């Protein structure tokens, strides 16, 4: 395993003051980038959603819906608020087999348009990281879009790690 290494978080920026009711809700993947995350034109990635819906305690209990298989598969896991607003850590880390950290948090987000969330995890000894292009729709502005490239690469991501899943209908509507 050869993998780009996760960037001081020192260079993933915070969205200062956040609100978290108003992050709740659908989100498009509508960009994936990551050190694990490899694009691939044969079997392109398919798009796919992730629910953040507010417990409660303020814990985010976050399903992820992605069509797989002929089917829709339900990735479920919650969010426990971490060191700062925007900031979250993965709650009943001990249920996932090899998983040592798992670290979220929000880069950037206007709430009702579209969203930057980076994401690191430390599973069986290795690193990971990936960032995440979420709009509220399924299709975002050029603006946005390779904005977010041009932040995936302030990381140390090249090109070929950065993908943008192309839109379906399946699940996630
Ligand atoms: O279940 C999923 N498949 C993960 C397959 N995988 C790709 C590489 N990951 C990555 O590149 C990656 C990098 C940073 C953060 C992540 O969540 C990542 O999946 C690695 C599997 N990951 C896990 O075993 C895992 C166990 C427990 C919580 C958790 O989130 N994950 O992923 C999955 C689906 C939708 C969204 C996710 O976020 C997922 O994780
Ligand atoms: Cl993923
Ligand atoms: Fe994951
Ligand atoms: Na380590
Ligand atoms: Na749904």
């Amino acid at each position: 395993s050869d993998l780009i290494p996760a960037p001081p978080l020192s260079k993933v920026p915070l969205q200062q003051n956040f609100q978290d009711n108003q992050f709740q809700g659908k989100w498009y993947v509508v960009g994936l980038a990551g050190n694990a995350i490899l694009r691939e034109d044969k079997d392109p990635q398919k798009m796919y959603a992730t629910i953040y819906e507010l417990k409660e305690d303020k814990s985010y209990n976050v399903t992820s819906v992605l069509f797989r298989k002929k089917k829709c598969d339900y990735w479920i896991r919650t969010f426990v608020p971490g060191s700062q607003p925007g900031e979250f850590t993965l709650g009943n880390i001990k249920s996932y087999p090899g998983l040592t950290s798992y670290l979220v948090r929000v880069v950037s987000t206007n709430y009702n348009q579209h969203a930057m969330v980076f994401f690191k995890k430390v599973s069986q000894n290795r690193e990971y990281f990936k960032i995440t292009l979420y709009g509220r729709t399924k299709e975002l502005t050029s603006e946005l879009k390779e904005n977010f490239i041009r932040f995936s690469k302030s990381l140390g991501l090249p090109e070929n790690h950065i993908v943008f899943p192309v839109p379906i209908d399946q699940c996630i509507d």
